[PDB]
């Protein structure tokens, strides 16, 4: 078995190997990359996402989210408070202000310490989940707006044509902006490209150990757990690396820098934070190996998780027994 310790693997495809996305994902899996739950892909030196980032300031963040924490430094939840619209230019200025800017630090490790120590005492503002793309239409390789769709994959594997579309999202981040512990909708893959700015630190639990994370989370968030059998779908809970180590949960960590791709694999729980002003683009995708995960994915039916139009058909076709209860949650 390849990669039996479930370490995060880092790939350096050549320009030739960067042509066929599906084939390269399948290559990574042949080397065991999926066992970690997350891989890093460094694009060939010849490649670029677009020519420059000099003209992005007029993009609108219609609903910036202020991430307010409750709990203790290592075990907390966050809720999102809606703020007034602002442009990317306005947001970048706010990120760089004395109130929100990254503190002085020595290295990534020092910054990570400062994050876990101090995150709860501040409420950073995240521009998340903005439909759109920063890839140039002429970028042919690993263009996240031109991937094969999940609907077409389900059709190719299972023969059923379904409604729905699959498009990318932009994330504008600042110091301490946080992504809570989650897997993707329907335990899909994700791919994330850091277009510009400061790094993003990730933590991940191997898919084969995801249930260990879930059991810890039920112990650490006992009211949430009683409210919903899949409350990590709410994307509100944070657990620090110190706390995971104390409880014997297997995980790994890696820092993503500008120009790098991360791929999350089905049922790979992940969480993390942004180091400073940045912009990432991400999208879900599927492969033939996903289908079995989609069939087994947990669902939130308490009504909190409320998700895209396109998840309907996935539940309907892959989880017909669950469909009725799940749709009651959506309505
Ligand atoms: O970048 C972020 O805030 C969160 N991204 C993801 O969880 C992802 O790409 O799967
Ligand atoms: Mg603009
Ligand atoms: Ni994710
Ligand atoms: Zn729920």
């Amino acid at each position: 078995a390849q990669n039996p310790n479930c370490n995060i693997m880092i790939f350096h495809p050549t320009k030739e190997e960067f042509n066929d996305f599906d084939k390269y994902i399948a290559y990574m899996e042949s080397q065991g990359a999926h066992r970690a739950g997350l891989a890093k892909i460094i694009p060939p030196k010849e490649w670029k996402a677009r020519e420059t980032y000099d003209n992005i300031s007029e993009i609108l963040i219609a609903t910036p989210l202020q991430q307010v924490a409750s709990g203790r430094a290592g075990v907390f939840t966050q809720y999102h408070k809606k703020k007034k619209a602002m442009t990317v230019g306005e947001y970048r200025h706010l990120a760089n202000s004395k109130k929100y800017q990254t503190p002085p630090h020595q290295n990534f490790e020092d910054l990570e310490r400062k994050y876990w120590k101090n995150r709860i005492y501040n409420s950073p503002i995240y521009g998340a989940d903005i439909s759109g793309s920063l890839f140039d239409e002429n970028t042919k390789q690993w263009n996240l707006g031109h991937l094969g769709t999940i609907q077409d994959l389900l059709e190719k594997e299972c023969g059923v044509v379904i409604e729905g579309v699959n498009t990318p999202y932009l994330y504008f981040g600042m110091w301490k902006t946080t992504f809570a512990w989650h897997t993707e909708d329907m335990d899909l893959y994700s791919i994330n490209y850091l277009h510009l700015g400061e790094p993003k630190t990730w933590y991940v639990v191997p898919p084969e150990h995801g249930q260990r994370l879930e059991r810890l989370a039920r112990e650490l968030f006992p009211g949430s757990s009683r409210g919903c059998g899949a409350f990590l779908r709410h994307k509100v809970a944070l657990i620090s690396p110190t706390v995971l180590k104390e409880n014997g949960i297997p995980f790994n960590r890696i820092t993503q820098e500008a120009g790098e791709f991360m791929v999350t694999f089905p049922y790979g729980y992940h969480a993390g934070f942004n180091h400073g002003f940045n912009c990432a683009e991400a999208i879900n995708f599927a492969t033939p190996r996903w289908i079995d995960y989609g069939k087994m994915a947990s669902q939130c039916s308490c009504g909190e998780a409320r998700v895209t139009f396109s998840m309907d058909a996935f539940v309907r076709i892959l989880q017909p027994e669950r469909y009725d209860l799940w749709k009651r949650g959506q309505d």
